[PDB]
Parts: C-alpha cells; sequence; structure tokens
C-alpha cells in the first residue's frame, strides 16, 4: 500500500511518532496523549488525585493540585505542621490544626501563645 | 450590762455598724463580710460564677472573672461574635468560632477570607 509517514505532514497529532504498517500506520504518542492518532488530551484529574478538597488542573501530561490553606504537597496530602516553630510560651503544649495551632497553657497562663501571666494576680 | 458600741473602737470589723443589745451587741456588716463581728471576707468565687474556664478573683464584696480569649461578659458567658464585621469576601458564609471565624467560600474561591479567585485558571 502506502507509507502514510512519508507523504508529508505527520498524521499523528500532538507530535506523536508515526510508524508505518502494511495497510495502515500507527502512532506512538507523547505523554499525556491517547487515541489512534494521539487526538485526545488525557484528563489527568479523572482518577481524583487531589486530596483535601484541592482543585485539580488538567494539564499536558500532568495534573497540578491547588491546595486549600493549611495543605501542601503534590496531592495536597500534607497537613502543614504549624507547631514546627514551637510557638507556645511558658511550657505550653502545641496542638496542630488546619492552617493554625492551639496552645494548651499550664495553669496561671492564658492567651493564644500563653503570653498572659496570671500568677501575680492570685 | 454595757454598751459595747460606746466604749471606744468599733468591735465590728471591716467597718460594720455596731448595734447594742442587752447582754451583748450585734454587727451589721458591709457587703462582702460575714461573721458575728464581720471577721470573714466572703469568698464570692465559692459558687463557681466564672464560665468557660475563666479565672475567678475573690475581691471585697464581689468577684471578677478573667476570661479566656474569645469570651467576654461579667461571667465570661459571652462567646464574642467574630463574624460581626462580615469578613468573608465574594459572598462567603461566615462561621463563628472561639476567638476566630471560618469562611465557607463559594466554588472557585479559596483562602481564609475567600480572597483567591480560581475561576480564571479553569
Ligand atoms: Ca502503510
Ligand atoms: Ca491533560
Ligand atoms: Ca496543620
Ligand atoms: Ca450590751
Ligand atoms: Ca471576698
Ligand atoms: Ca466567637
Amino acid at each position: 500500500d502506502v507509507d502514510e509517514c512519508s507523504l508529508g505532514a505527520n498524521p499523528c497529532e500532538h507530535a506523536g511518532k508515526c510508524i508505518n504498517t502494511l495497510g495502515s500506520f500507527e502512532c506512538q504518542c507523547l505523554q499525556g496523549y491517547t487515541g489512534p492518532r494521539c487526538e485526545i488530551d488525557v484528563n489527568e484529574c479523572v482518577s481524583n488525585p487531589c486530596q483535601n478538597d484541592a482543585v485539580c488542573l488538567d494539564q499536558i501530561g500532568e495534573f497540578q493540585c491547588i491546595c486549600m490553606p493549611g495543605y501542601e504537597g503534590v496531592h495536597c496530602e500534607v497537613n502543614t505542621d504549624e507547631c514546627a516553630s514551637s510557638p507556645c510560651l511558658h511550657n505550653g503544649r502545641c496542638l496542630d490544626k488546619i492552617n493554625e495551632f492551639q496552645c494548651e497553657c499550664p495553669t496561671g497562663f492564658t492567651g493564644h501563645l500563653c503570653q498572659v501571666d496570671l500568677h501575680h494576680i492570685l
């Protein structure tokens, strides 16, 4: 028959590699493309890869996640540790939250960061 | 017998009013004091008046509450409304919390105050 890969333009879309066969031809697609002639832009978001209510962006051969505040990582799977810098004063114990932290103050101390000393008042 | 209220100093403590009786005397105490001669400073914190883990200060004829952050009022009974100033952008719905608020953003918006527009990206 014909070599469809040697007539002129590439019959394979999205820069796929044209491979001649007897009676037809086949396309070797680039990452992110599918179909007999690489016509389809694969939806990389179709398997729901973005966690914790993240927004999935369907791109060429990849997805990108837009994380909700307090989350990070490729799949937004990481709850950022806000306690990392040890923010609680006066031996307060730090509790990690979503884009926030909580201090558990010892008796006689109050405030978000356990700043307020109350021992002198009592 | 004797007028104990006319000998000299006041037999009633903490500026209580001395009232003579036949065979004794009695004391008419000022607010915050008790006992036959007003000797006792009443503990106004004894009935646990301070709410939401507030610190109770036992004072003369009164208590004062030291509120935990996010609480106010005489008994620290009032959870301050942080949503009062309507902080959420783009028709976000405000949820009141403890010394904090939460914005429930409509689709296409993110961030603590719903600042981030994501509609143009998709
Ligand atoms: Ca052929
Ligand atoms: Ca894609
Ligand atoms: Ca966190
Ligand atoms: Ca008498
Ligand atoms: Ca008292
Ligand atoms: Ca509140």
